[PDB]
């Protein structure tokens, strides 16, 4: 009945702004879960960038890469929306700083440099996700090309549930060792783009780490988060949205509300 009430409220919210909301939330302490369209496909947009940063950290842990190695790109024509990589073009960036920039600022240069040199491209990114037992995630295209968010299109999608599961395994589980997991957590905690999304749905004193995604088409946007409430086990929240028309703008407030509803549902 608590599940069905949350479902009624997500359905209404999706009808109010004429779109589609997909939700998956986990209370990692009780194991209680809430899902709504949690098995349907949604565009990842930039949200995949948060898993790319984990892929890099896995490599670092395996000693295949060094977190301090200089990554140089002095001749590169930087993709649009490269606020961090554009400042360091002259001097380069450590692999660590570059990976976290991809996460924290959604930096496209950081994203594409890392996928071309370290991760084996979109197929490589997908392979990493298969390796943690995620069978839904697929990345098909590079940083600026995956934003088309065409209805029905399977490229560069996942499901809310698969996103949540993966984040749980990467942020809280055992894919990363203690030291490297802590780094990943701090990266997520210092994300800068998510203030109006999951972050806006919880009390100010709860600690949150997140990665957002905004397609810029079909009002498609999302957020996924690890949340450490005061004196309580962590939560995982995954919220994906699309809208009917190509020209519709995303709704931050819908995502925040969907999050509020999801958090109550597993309470």
């Amino acid at each position: 009945n608590k599940s069905d009430a949350a479902a009624k409220q997500i359905k209404k919210l999706e009808e109010d702004f004429d779109g589609r909301i997909g939700v998956f939330a986990i209370d990692t302490g009780s194991g209680n879960t809430f899902g709504y369209r949690s098995d349907e496909r949604f565009p990842l947009c930039s949200s995949f960038k948060g898993f790319l940063a984990a892929a890099v950290l896995e490599r670092v842990q395996q000693k295949k890469l060094d977190i301090n190695q200089k990554v140089k790109y002095e001749s590169r024509d930087l993709e649009y929306h490269s606020p961090i990589t554009t400042k360091y073009k002259g001097s380069g960036m450590t692999l660590g700083d570059m990976a976290s920039a991809a996460l924290q600022y959604s930096d496209n240069g950081a994203t594409n440099i890392i996928m071309e040199r370290f991760l084996g491209g979109p197929e490589g990114m997908t392979k990493f996700m298969r390796s943690i037992g995620d069978n839904e995630f697929r990345l098909d295209r590079w940083a600026l090309e995956l934003n088309t968010a065409i209805p029905g299109d399977k490229r560069d999608t996942s499901t809310p549930k698969a996103v949540a599961n993966s984040l749980n395994k990467l942020a809280l589980g055992n894919v990363l060792n203690a030291k490297v997991k802590a780094i990943y957590q701090n990266w997520l905690k210092g994300n800068t783009t998510g203030d109006a999304r999951i972050r806006a749905s919880v009390p100010a004193d709860w600690v949150v780490g997140d990665k957002t995604g905004s397609c810029g088409a079909y009002g498609t946007a999302n957020d996924y988060a690890v949340i450490w409430p005061k004196n309580r086990a962590p939560l995982i929240v995954s919220i994906y949205t699309t809208r009917k028309s190509k020209d519709d703008k995303h709704s931050d407030k819908t995502i925040a509300e969907a999050s509020r509803i999801a958090i109550q549902a597993i309470d």
